[PDB]
């Protein structure tokens, strides 16, 4: 089959020969906006392009951009572990379209690429699409131009109960350009839980939404206001890990080669027992936000980006634990990360030790207090009667053992144990008023 690192490099090289500009991928650190925890997106070092605030020799751009959804709008941190098809860290191969083509050519290319006996060549009859019921013309191209079933081009409305939330209508975050959009989804077939797009259990891992095409139309303000884009144009990103699990033919992203390695190296430095548990890809996964974040300059830290950095480490060493991890663990899986990567990991390279070395410091520190605090907590759990752990538990393992509120939601959720977060919040504010009466 086509290897994750070959995927990368066709998907680049069909698009320049179609005049598209390799542009290298940014850090996870968006310094276009401060605005923005960390890059999600591989539109957002062209966020301005689309805007016409910031102008480029080329019209069309190409790039496999790192990004990392744990946080603010695109948070997919919690899915991490209970689907075959999110990560926290993660490659966007897109197309980006600057005042150039727009909805024909921009489909014509997904198709081209996925369909093509000469490119990597999925089976027609198991991919599906998916537009914004509004978008007519995208309709009318899959359907006459490209040649798509009706019974397979469903359309989408602003389906999650308010203007526009919509599956079929794409925004960048807070503000900036946006507009509707079609996705491309492949069956991975019958066995697999789940229905097509717009359909009950739509949310299952058999449907997977593999390419988003974005046709940027309008610009989100500051005030709710939607003023149009001086030149309408489009922003594609198909996940890289998504396409590979197609292509060699598996299920989950974490079948793939490179998961098969990785996660091969966590069951080897934390004694695990059998290769298909769910903490084995927690770990593989987190590994790869966390090495590239520090390579990219966030150092851990309580305070903003290095607080959620940190938060993702030390869940990652509570699963190592829970797995039978006898020593420090996670600064173990650079070394295998930088080989099942290559080209990508370029930079994680470079700073190896500096990566190695923050992260074992870190797991150093907090395993000083995590398996303390694990029994603080399966004592509170049995004192328990219901199924929600109290807050103020929470806040003690917060206050004392550094345990972040999400970590220890993650601990409780395997057990079917809600944590009472209106508690925690109360505990928190307690403790601020506090702060804030004897400073005052
Ligand atoms: N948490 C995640 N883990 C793995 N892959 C993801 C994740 N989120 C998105 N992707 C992949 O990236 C693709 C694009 O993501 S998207 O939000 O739906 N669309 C966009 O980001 C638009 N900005 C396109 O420029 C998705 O189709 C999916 O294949
Ligand atoms: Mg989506």
């Amino acid at each position: 089959s086509k290897s994750t690192a070959e995927i990368r490099q066709a998907f680049l090289d069909f698009f320049h020969s179609k005049g598209h500009q390799v542009v290298a991928s940014s850090s996870l650190v968006p310094h276009n906006d401060p605005t923005l925890l960390f890059t999600n997106a591989g539109m957002n070092q062209f966020k301005d392009v689309f805007l016409g605030l910031d102008k480029r020799n080329y019209s069309r751009a190409t790039t496999s951009q790192r990004c990392v959804r744990a946080g603010g709008k695109h948070n997919d941190l919690e899915n991490v572990g209970y689907t075959a098809r999110h990560h926290t860290f993660f490659e966007m191969l897109g197309n980006f379209s600057f005042g150039d083509y727009f909805k024909l050519d921009a489909i014509l290319f997904a198709w081209l690429l996925l369909t093509s006996e000469k490119w990597f060549a999925l089976p027609k009859e198991r991919l599906w699409v998916t537009v914004y019921e509004s978008d007519d013309e995208a309709y009318e191209i899959w359907e006459k131009e490209v040649g798509i079933p009706r019974e397979r081009i469903i359309r989408i409305g602003d389906n999650k109960g308010a203007p526009y939330a919509s599956d079929n209508f794409w925004q960048m975050g807070d503000t900036g350009p946006c507009g509707p959009c079609t996705e491309i989804f492949y069956d991975h077939g019958d066995h697999i839980w789940g229905g097509p797009p717009g359909s009950p259990e739509e949310d299952g891992d058999r449907y997977i939404e593999i390419w988003n095409i974005v046709f940027m139309q309008f610009n989100r303000q500051a005030d709710g206001t939607m003023e149009p884009l001086p030149k309408p144009s489009v922003d594609t990103a198909m996940g890289l890990e998504r396409i590979a699990a197609v292509l060699q033919h598996v299920n989950s992203n974490y079948d793939i080669d490179l998961f098969r390695t990785l996660i091969q190296a966590v069951a080897k430095v934390t004694g695990a027992t059998d290769l298909s548990n769910k903490s084995l890809r927690v770990i593989a996964d987190h590994i790869r936000s966390c090495a590239f974040l520090i390579a990219d300059g966030v150092m851990p830290s309580n305070e903003n980006r290095g607080y959620v950095l940190r938060r993702i480490i030390r869940r990652a060493v509570r699963h190592g634990n829970m797995l039978g991890a006898k020593e420090t663990f996670f600064y173990k899986l650079v070394g295998p990360l930088i080989d099942v990567m290559g080209s990508a990991g370029e930079d994680l390279k470079r700073q190896q030790a500096q990566v190695e070395q923050v992260l074992k410091t870190e797991e150093e520190q907090f395993a000083r207090t995590l398996e303390r605090g694990l029994a603080l907590l399966d004592e509170e759990l049995a004192k328990l009667s219901g199924d929600t752990l109290d807050g103020e538990t929470a806040f003690r393992l917060y206050d004392t053992y550094g345990f972040p509120v999400d970590l220890t939601a993650d601990v409780c959720r395997e057990r079917n144990i809600k944590v009472d977060e209106a508690g925690f919040e109360a505990a928190m504010e307690e403790q601020r008023r506090r702060a804030r009466e004897a400073s005052g």
